[PDB]
Order: structure tokens, then sequence, then C-alpha cells
């Protein structure tokens, strides 16, 4: 079973760069899935999820004015949730 010892972290970002949410589980060799307030989409339009089994890292390029929810991750039986807000000019 996993317990997630390090939760995510809320952070702002300017629509154009890339955000970064990290989270380490209690057991290595694991896989899950990231999403906005709670909607699993597909890395292609404005999302880039990457993982090597040793840790889980998130990367969101040019985020739009929306994305005003929380970055919640899901895996074996754990679930994190940081704050995500987009900023304009």
């Amino acid at each position: 079973l996993i317990e997630v010892e390090k939760p995510l972290y809320g952070v702002e970002v300017f629509v154009g760069e890339t955000a970064h949410f990290e989270i380490e589980l209690s057991e290595p060799d694991v896989h899950g899935q990231w999403k906005l307030k709670g909607q699993p989409l597909t890395a292609s339009p404005d999302c880039e999820i990457i993982e090597d089994g040793k840790k889980h890292i998130l990367i969101l390029h040019n985020c739009q004015l929306g994305m005003t929810g929380e970055v919640s991750f899901q895996a074996a039986n754990a679930k994190s949730a940081a704050n995500l807000k987009v900023k304009e000019l």
C-alpha cells in the first residue's frame, strides 16, 4: 500500500511557460495519472505527464486562463491535490 509522504505543491504560472508538480510515493516502481481538478485527459494539447518509476513529475506548458482547479494525482490507493492557477498579462 502507498501513503504518499510528499504531497504536491500549489504554484502560479504565466500562460506560456511550464508548471511543475512533484510527488514521491512510499514505494518505488509505481505508476499513476495526473489531471486538473479531477479530469484525466491526454498529454498532447496542453499537458505533459512524465515518470520513470522512481518519482512522479508533472509539466504543463502554455496553460490557458482556465486550469483554475487543483492538480490531483491518482495511483494504487493514494491521492494528492495541490493548487493550480493560471496567470495572464
